[PDB]
């Protein structure tokens, strides 16, 4: 690549993730959301149902298997399945993105920072469990009651949320969320860890503008010629410089350069602890309206 510039087991295994068909109640009245994949509905087990839609019937299991397995306070947990339902706590606050986005709002610079924090954590977990993430971004993070960051839209959660961020590759019509994706895996289409540190970068950036789209008007897989013109995300105005180093480390053109999240958990830390509650951070005019 171009980084310088120019079945009985898996039945009784499944039991401890099923959920009993008369022990939950969907309301197919109230969409939460809609994605590609599945409908997301309101239930009662308080929780977010999503329905899908043989062969596949053991990936459907065994996807809930190793997704109950995921416990952490960063992390979406699994309540369970139901036969296509996938029960998933319910998030209050919805998605991080729009919760920052949001004028009713009125995030602190430590506030946004401990959100990148809890995010940071997230995936420090989740890379434990060798678990490549492939669509880290603001929009794929959920806030709960207590405004707790959980890292979603994995397992049998996963679907395009916002249709408007992922693009069609002209060769294998794969639709890739490009504006966070490295840029090894623009050219290859693989994902690793580090590309997930990559993505994990512009989720700061998000961050720090209040949900700003990235790179206005570079939409394409032509985001990769400019990248390689010397490019990078500038720096939002309400982001500490120490911060947008963490950035600049996050996007460095080797992946094997990159932070761990280990280490990114460990610098976030260390920045947060310096903010008292004293800086507004607010929407900058060029970027309100725009998608
Ligand atoms: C823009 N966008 C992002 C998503 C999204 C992203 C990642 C996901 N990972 N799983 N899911 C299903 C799920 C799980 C719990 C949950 N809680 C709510 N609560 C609300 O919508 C509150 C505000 C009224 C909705 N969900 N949806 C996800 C949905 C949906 N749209
Ligand atoms: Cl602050």
């Amino acid at each position: 690549t171009d980084m310088s510039p120019i079945n009985p087991e898996l039945v009784q295994a499944v039991q401890h993730v099923v959920i009993g068909p008369s022990s939950l109640i969907v309301h197919f009245n109230e969409v939460i959301g809609r994605g590609h994949f599945g409908c997301v509905y309101h239930g009662t087990l308080h929780c977010a149902v999503k329905s899908l839609n043989i062969g596949e019937v053991s990936q459907f299991l065994t996807e809930g298997i190793i997704m109950k397995d995921f416990s952490h306070p960063n992390v979406l947990s699994l309540l369970g399945i139901c036969l296509p339902l996938v029960v998933l706590p319910y998030m209050k606050h919805g998605d991080l993105r729009n919760f920052i986005r949001n004028e009713t709002h009125n995030p602190t610079v430590k506030d946004l920072i401990g959100f990148g924090l809890q995010v940071a954590k997230g995936m420090k977990y989740l890379a434990s469990k060798k678990f490549v993430h492939r669509d880290l971004a603001a929009r794929n993070c959920m806030l709960d009651e207590k405004f707790t960051v959980k890292v979603a839209d994995f397992g049998l959660a996963r679907d395009m949320y916002d249709k408007e961020y992922y693009s069609v590759h002209n060769k294998t019509g794969a639709k890739l969320p490009v504006k966070w994706m490295a840029l090894e895996s623009l050219q290859t289409q693989k994902f690793t860890t580090k590309s997930d540190v990559w993505s994990f970068g512009v989720l700061l950036w998000e961050l720090m503008t209040r949900g700003a789209p990235p790179y206005p008007d570079v939409n394409t897989f032509d985001i990769t010629v400019y990248l390689l013109q010397g490019r990078r995300l500038l720096q939002p105005e309400y982001c500490p410089d120490p911060l947008y180093e963490v950035m600049l480390k996050c996007w460095h053109p080797k992946a094997e350069m990159r932070p761990s999240f280990s280490e990114l958990v460990s610098r976030i830390s260390a920045i947060f602890s310096t903010f008292i509650g004293e800086h507004y951070v607010h929407v900058n005019a060029t970027y309100v309206n725009v998608k």
